[PDB]
C-alpha cells in the first residue's frame, strides 16, 4: 500500500482503499492508466472508471464493470486484480499486448460504490442502489434490472420492496445513466462485460425474452471457448447460455440493453463458487478466483480484436 506492489489483493477492501489504489496505479503508470469521473452516485459518491490505453483517438474499446450489485464482494476484488494484472502483462503477454495495442479497456470497479459502502457499514447483504423511495420505507433499485432493454417486463418487480425492483422508469439510477451516457458518447465500444457473483456462469443475450439473439451460434462459440480456457486452470465448471436459459429470466439487464446498442459481445459473468459459501466466498479463493476468470475475459477480448 505505498505501492500497487505492495498492496495486499488477497484480501477484501474498502472503498476508501480501491479509491485510494486507484489514484497510485495511476502515478506509477502514466503513460497507461487514467482515472476518469464518470458521475456521482445517488448519496454523492464519485463513480470512476480506470482507462487502459496505448494511445490513439477513440479507439475500439472494451468495456467491463464489476460490483453493479454490491454484496457480489469477489467482484470488486476480482477488478482491483485485474487493473493491476493489466499493468504487468502489457509487453510480457504477447496477445494481451497486441489487445492494448490497438485497443482501449475501461474497467468500473465500483459500479455502484453506496451499495457498497452500505455493505460495510450496516448490512453485507445488500444488493441495491440507495435510491430512497419516499413512497416506502424499502430502499434501492435493483441496478441490474434498470436498463432500457425489456424495461418493466417479466424478470423484474414493481414493488420498492423487492430484491429485483425495476426503478420507476429505465436508467433513473444515476449510476446506471453514467455508464449509459459515457458509453453512448463514446460511440466505439465493441464489447460489453458485466461481472458478477456466484454461480459459475458464462451468459449472453437476452434474459428479457426466449427468443434467440441473430448471433446466438457465435457467441455460443465464444462462450464455449472462453469457459474452456478458465477451467484449464484450476477445474473450474462454468455452464454457459442464455440469460433466461441458463440463471432465469430478468428484464432491464446491462447485457440486453448494450447488445440492442449494437455491442456484439456482451458477456455477463457469474463467477464462483456455486453456493457453498455463495457471496461469502473466502478470501484464500480471491486470487485464484481472479487467474482463471482473466483466462476467461483474455479469450473473448481475443475474438474481439480478430472481428
Ligand atoms: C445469485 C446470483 C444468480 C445473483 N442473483 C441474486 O443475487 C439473486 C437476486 C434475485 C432475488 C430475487 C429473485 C430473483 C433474483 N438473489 C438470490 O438470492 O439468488 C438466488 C439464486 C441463485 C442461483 C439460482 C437462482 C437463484 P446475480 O445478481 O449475479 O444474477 C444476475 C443475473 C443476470 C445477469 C445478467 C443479466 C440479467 C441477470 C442478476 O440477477 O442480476
Ligand atoms: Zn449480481
Amino acid at each position: 500500500a505505498r505501492s500497487t506492489n505492495t498492496f495486499n489483493y488477497a484480501t477484501y477492501h474498502t472503498l476508501d482503499e480501491i479509491y485510494d489504489f486507484m489514484d497510485l496505479l495511476v502515478a506509477q503508470h502514466p503513460e497507461l492508466v487514467s482515472k476518469l469521473q464518470i458521475g456521482r452516485s445517488y448519496e454523492g459518491r464519485p463513480i470512476y472508471v480506470l482507462k487502459f490505453s496505448t494511445g490513439g483517438s477513440n479507439r475500439p474499446a472494451i468495456w467491463i464493470d464489476l460490483g453493479i450489485h454490491s454484496r457480489e464482494w469477489i467482484t470488486q476484488a476480482t477488478g482491483v486484480w485485474f487493473a493491476k494484472k493489466f499493468t504487468e502483462n502489457y509487453g510480457q503477454n504477447p496477445s494481451f499486448t497486441a489487445i492494448l495495442d490497438s485497443m482501449d479497456i475501461f474497467l468500473e470497479i465500483v459500479t455502484n460504490p453506496n451499495g457498497f459502502a452500505f455493505t460495510h457499514s450496516e448490512n453485507r447483504l445488500w444488493r441495491k442502489t440507495r435510491s430512497v423511495t419516499s413512497s416506502s420505507l424499502c430502499v434501492g433499485v435493483d441496478a441490474n434490472r434498470n436498463w432500457d432493454a425489456g424495461f418493466g417486463k417479466a424478470g423484474a418487480s414493481s414493488s420498492p420492496c423487492s430484491e429485483t425492483y425495476h426503478g420507476k422508469y429505465a436508467n433513473s439510477e444515476v449510476e446506471v445513466k453514467s455508464i449509459v451516457d459515457f458509453v453512448k458518447n463514446h460511440g466505439n465500444f465493441k464489447a460489453f462485460l458485466s461481472i458478477h457473483s456466484y454461480s459459475q456462469l458464462l451468459l449472453y443475450p437476452y434474459g428479457y425474452t426466449t427468443q434467440s439473439i441473430p448471433d446466438k451460434t457465435e457467441l455460443n462459440q465464444v462462450a464455449k471457448s472462453a469457459v474452456a480456457a478458465l477451467k484449464s486452470l484450476y477445474g473450474t465448471s462454468y455452464k454457459y447460455g442464455s440469460i433466461i436459459t441458463t440463471i432465469y429470466q430478468a428484464s432491464g439487464g446491462s447485457i440486453d440493453w448494450s447488445y440492442n446498442q449494437g455491442i456484439k459481445y456482451s458477456f455477463t459473468f457469474e463467477l464462483r463458487d456455486t453456493g457453498r459459501y455463495g457471496f461469502l466466498l473466502p478470501a484464500s479463493q480471491i486470487i485464484p478466483t481472479a487467474q482463471e476468470t482473466w483466462l476467461g475475459v483474455l479469450t473473448i477480448m481475443e475474438h474481439t480484436v480478430n472481428n
